[PDB]
């Protein structure tokens, strides 16, 4: 199986598999069942911003999700990611819809990682920033249903021509370049990511959610990972 | 008094004022008596790197110090800096020598702060000019002909003097919190070369963040690392 | 006098002092009489973005100014900043109104300078604090709520006043060049909102780089864009 | 064929293909016959640094190669790269040896590209920085003889176990992610690249050279590109 660490923006409470009973954000380490969650006062139709950060010293993976004009939801979880993830990962966004649906539209996404090893000055680094997405985002690995639309947005899950979300969709976008997040001599590794996202839905209870995730580089959408498993895991273990 | 948060690289154990009894790195929050420390296996005469990180979501200030080929030392401390520091600060490096001495040479120093929403401030020196107009040099701090920042006095032959204190603040105030940023974060790194003729060098060097008008407190020499007026 | 290099977004032709006869962007080196200009199809009431860059290897200072959905205006001029500016500078935005007027509202401003192979400075404001401690506001410049930098005076409803001059300098000096640097470069962008009820708005705004102690020169009102004491 | 733009550090004068009669740096636009050259006081055995910059408003591609105790050499070329390169490219370093040889060791390599538009927020940025190269650099595409060695260096051309450069070698390393180097509606696109390199040679006249280059994303070492073609071009046209 893949090895996944993710920050989930989980619209739909699958109490069935451990979600809290409300939309929430969560930090997922090798399981869809979040190690930590926070209630998320999700607002459809309004652009949200997620900022996710980690450094290997603090070993604290944190996420905050906010919309202008509203209180942010924060969740953090202490985890030494280097003991969970391989040295090389890819980073990506995933989203699914299921029986209930929503757009999982990413309007921008940036990411910066640094890997500082003891014997070198400066920290290898990788940064990418998209304030919009091309038609052909050659630097993204689009998995599943993910595509970019006319408007320059990355629709992780299928939307119609007019942008209306489809059910039972799963899509991910990984940044093309593997990211080096640890190494034998590493002193400190960190990464920060932000994305903005627009979740719209005609459903009164939208689903399923959007994640930023980090994975083995050859990560692919697991079989059976649709819907509540957020395109990340093959089961709800 | 100033409001100080610092990561100290404390070479000299003043067990007196609650240092652990070995060189250590520490997170200091409004006191020289670190809120968290970790044994620092110093390597006098070798270039060290320190990296210090915080973000307001994680609320964990951490530092790691390392040398080439060496195991690192880390220390972290849960702290919400927005409850501690004013929203505008200056960041700086400080160092002292005391009865024992050491060079407190900073070879490089970078800092990035973000207040996201995305104000950012980043500087990086891999060398310091003779006249570093973007530093506020306080106390004994100078830059030398190598473009190194000598936080404490060293003789013309690079020999460190005792009873020295010096700091260098970055010139621009840093906006580290604001009533509506969603997250504020900063990271700092510096490389330093502590050499000493002494069996147990002293006293230490720090990266610190302070009220913008921070200045070396009177009495802050030696074990007070140029940061605090007393050991409270 | 100060030493000024500037990219001017000059709304108002003062052909008397060598403006071309249309709104134009310009590269000014030590004189309001731009060394190079390009026609600027202003779009009053629309947010514009200006990107200015320079690299000491290319020795070309360039600026482009665009509004969303419209063709950009670009102007470049070969210049060796190290023969023009002191090595330490402050960078800033200036703007003026004179007989005619416009808002010179800066909504965001970022800047990055590097000296390789040594220094970097970067700052970015997506909004400006009510009290931007890291800006030196000169003349009439203020920040409003809405978090904008109003370089020139606007009424409490935001209507621009004439005969205003305002500048904002980033607080830290920037080491814009240095003799042993292999490359010096910098990049700046700002977005601005010029609105005016005048059918011939004026006068303009600039991003400029100056000796660190630069101040609004006397008589630099209006067509002098807050940068120069005369039109030489 | 590939579309190549490169800054060559050309140790070896192939005057038969228009090289000047001395080591030189050059800006190559779709040809090994550089559009502009500058005499390069190559400092064998010393680490050099190259800085390359371009931006589409200035439209000047420039490079400086310096060492810490002689050269600078600078070369620039006015070129609108949106008219030369595809909008998506990979960026890389290449180097070759021929009959004569030299190490083409890269000690560090950084690159930043931006596509800027109507915000202080890039429409896109890509930055990477390697101050050392891992033994399995998953974010590099190593082509030809390029490998990383045990010192953390990227040896673009073959070096023996003793570190002795071999002749007839070509190697390139591309950053893994395509870079959107321009785009129809970007207001400004720019890139900067820096790398440090160490050319050592036991030859009286080391050869052949090393480049930083930008190419179609699917660029490969042209057959017939060894030696004076620097791994970039299929011929000397
Ligand atoms: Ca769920
Ligand atoms: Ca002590
Ligand atoms: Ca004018
Ligand atoms: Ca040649
Ligand atoms: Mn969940
Ligand atoms: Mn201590
Ligand atoms: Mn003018
Ligand atoms: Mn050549």
């Amino acid at each position: 199986a893949d090895t996944i660490v993710a920050v989930e923006l989980d619209s739909y409470p699958n109490t069935d598999i451990g979600d809290p009973s409300y939309p929430h954000i969560g930090i997922d380490i090798k399981s869809i069942r979040s190690k930590s969650t926070a209630r998320w006062n999700m607002q459809t139709g309004k652009v949200g911003t997620a900022h996710i950060s980690y450094n290997s010293v603090a070993k604290r993976l944190t996420a905050v999700v906010s919309y202008s004009g509203s209180s942010s939801t924060t969740v953090s979880y202490d985890v030494d990611l280097t003991n969970v993830l391989p040295e090389w990962v890819r980073v990506g966004l995933s989203a699914t819809t299921g029986l209930y649906k929503e757009t999982n539209t990413i309007l921008s996404w940036s990411f910066t990682s640094k890997l500082k090893t003891n014997s070198i000055a400066d920290a290898n680094a990788l940064h990418f920033s998209f304030n919009q997405f091309t038609q052909n985002p050659k630097d993204l690995i689009l998995q599943g249903d993910a595509t970019t639309d006319s408007d320059g947005n990355l629709e992780l899950t299928k939307v119609s021509s007019s942008g209306s979300p489809q059910g039972s969709s799963v899509g991910r976008a990984l940044f093309y370049a593997p990211v080096h997040i640890w190494e034998s001599s590493a002193v400190v590794a960190s990464f920060d990511a932000t994305f903005t996202f627009l979740i719209k839905s005609p459903d009164s209870e939208p689903a399923d959610g959007i994640t930023f995730f980090i994975a083995n580089t050859d990560t692919s959408i697991p079989s059976g990972s649709s819907g509540r498993l957020l395109g990340l895991f093959p089961d709800a273990n």
